[PDB]
């Protein structure tokens, strides 16, 4: 159980954290890559520029969490719980986030190239200057999240759920502008 | 000045019929291919499989006025009054309909096939089951017209303008759920 | 009359009550301070007639044109309308307030000081009518055709509109929604 | 600074350039003139503070609350801001311009002659803003929670806005489309 | 073939006018009941308060036709092709009218009681004021029809095709009230 | 004043916890029966799974708290403010929150049977899978919300009121095709 502690640069590869504890606790730049972090729990606390290369974090819990610029490369991520967290311009290109629930998370200039978003929660979900070339949506559900047009044109939506304001959007992306009556 | 009066499988080729009048005039399986009808006004007319190959229908008026069937082939039509003329089933293939107001117009089956259609005004008209292969709609005002989802998917809409309705039709014609 | 035409004639201040009129085309013809309530009409036209203290309530127009005439303080109320054609005609001041318009074409059609409050006038084609100082308080407006302009114009308190017609009026008044 | 409290603290014309805070409260401190240009914080709070003539440009400040700072005259353009709280600032004059405020909480904050066009406001909640004479030409509304007292005082110009803000823009303009 | 005639309080019961056609004639009050009227073509006619009752209809074409006040009892209508036809007060009630195209009618004050309206279209058709207990409007496309706030309540609308505008006044119809955003 | 302290399993009954404020507390399947917290004020902590018979809450104060299922009967819920309160699982049967604020609360699978919500707010809160038999959302703000298709179908909705999408799902689980 670590607490109001910081890290910086520290190196915990391939170490066996499962059921982990933290609590505003901040890392810097450290490696996790390899590690363990099953069932881990974590309350306030920030993952600054941090890496997690196969990683395995299913049944872990994110509540108020910073995952700030980090990358995250072939992790085993569900499922997970995201509870408000941060994923502001982190990697999780060509991750695997199939069906997780990330309502109301920042998913702000986040990389989604090739990533697997399929039957994904994202309602209000900010996705704001998300690259998404190669990003796999269908059946997710998007109603009120905030979306530039390019996903719109670059994304797989096949099955994905929108609401009419986003419909108009979408129609927008692609050259058609809304009249009405 | 021809009414009341009906004309069934003739050939007009060539002739000039400027600033002809009809009413209530019916021409069924009528060739006016190469004819000249500038300034032609017509109420109430029928033109039921009429060959139009290459005619002049420019500053014409047709009003309440049927084209069911009629084939349409590098003519002039434009500009154009047309005040509630139906195209059912009509031909209008790689034709130049640019600016023609077609308000409240049935196109039902009509071929719109490489058929030129930029800043026209289609308000209201019915489109179901028109061919909209190569059809241009760029800066068309679509608004209230019935449309079906392959039109979404096969005319140029750079521009066209569009109802709440339809904007959520295009979405659905690409596979997204509302 | 039936089947009838009359250009130029002039009606000026005659008792045409209970008056029917069927195909009968009246084209320029005056129709001052003449009475004709309770006239019924059907497929007629009346093409740029003059109407000036007509007296028209509790009449019945079916499939007819009204194709340019002009109308001054007449009494349209009440009136039934039946695809009724006012493409230019001129309804300044008048008042129709309460009448049932519903798909009247009134294109180019006029109406400064128009008192319409209370219309019904969906599906009706406003389509180019002049309509400065209009009155349209608490009318129905639902999927009629309008020009941006009235949107800016019209004192619109109460009137019904739709989705669709919200989306144009948000837009009239400089508003994006084009895109959005 | 980081885990640390500062309540009636006066920080009046300091110079804190490229400070960093982590879970720094400031309760009721004054930051008049003071220089914060470069400054990053975390999960701090900067409750009913001062920022007279304050410099903030080039910040950023991420999970962090401002609830009840007033701002006067600052200069706070380029900033970025990351889940940032204003429940009840006072923005009032302040210039915003350009900057991106998606998903701000900005409930019962000040706007007065507050300058925000270009801004990016997606999502935003201005539930219960005083936004008189509030600039918001050319500015992303859409999806943003507002009152419909903002449609009627708020130059719009330009401003984006989708098809249910639309809805509700008509109706705080006397329209009635609630049935319709 | 009656042309520009008028006819009144005419009895034309069981009689075999087929392949009949009129032009501008007008009857009033007459009888049509048991008349076999199929193929026949009528322009500008108009049928005020006429009856018909076990009247044959299919495959028959009305062109710019008023068919006001007129009582239609158990007729034959289908195929028939109504090209701006006026049914302002008339009777269809217990009619079959299903898949029939209404477009651009009037149906005005009309009685629709149990009629059925199957598959029919009625894009832009005036239905205001129109009694439509127990009609059938399943499948029918009433996209842009004028409905009063009574259909949308009392007829089965299964599968009926409407916009969204009627969306929003089928939802208030309902006690529901429209915001937006 | 209990700050980062957990509770398990323990019995409140009938105590009078006045004014109490917690922070960071966490309560699991906790007895507040017949307790009174009027006045109290909570911020980031979780009542999980804890049984509310009869409990005093009114003027009270919830700020980023959990709910996870615990269990209301017959209590005193208003006014009452929340302030991003998690509802999942909760079980609201037959209680009282009319004129509440649960703007973007979580209620996911909450059980709102006989539930009073008359012109509660619920703009944007989630209520997928929420129970709503004989739940009364009359005059409520639903703007926003995400509401099933079932809602639509069990709830008084006199007055409440909804957006395009909302309006659209309505008609949509009346069997109209839009």
């Amino acid at each position: 159980q670590w607490v109001d502690c910081e890290f910086t640069g520290r190196d915990f590869r391939d170490e066996d954290l499962s059921r982990l504890h933290t609590e505003r606790a901040m890392f810097s730049e450290c490696d996790f890559s390899g590690v363990n972090l099953a069932e881990s729990q974590h309350r306030g606390s920030a993952f600054r520029n941090c890496t997690f290369e196969r990683t395995t974090l299913w049944h872990s819990t994110f509540a108020q969490c910073s995952m700030l610029g980090s990358v995250f490369v072939a992790c085993r991520l569900r499922p997970l719980t995201l509870d408000d967290v941060d994923f502001t311009l982190a990697v999780l290109g060509g991750n695997d986030l199939r069906g997780l629930n990330l309502t109301g998370c920042r998913l702000r200039e986040t990389s989604l190239v090739d990533t697997d978003l399929r039957k994904c929660v994202l309602r209000g979900a900010d996705l704001s200057g998300a690259r998404t070339t190669g990003a796999r949506l269908d059946d997710a559900d998007l109603r009120g999240a905030t979306v530039d047009p390019v996903l719109w044109r670059t994304a797989s939506l096949v099955g994905a759920r929108v609401d009419v304001d986003q419909a108009v959007a979408f129609a927008a992306a692609h050259g058609l502008c809304l009249a009405g009556g």
